[PDB]
């Protein structure tokens, strides 16, 4: 949902894993 929207970005922190 509009939660997907954001994590869009994140996706460059969850490298971090």
């Amino acid at each position: 949902g509009e939660e997907e929207l954001a994590e869009n970005q994140e996706f460059a922190r969850e490298l971090a894993n």
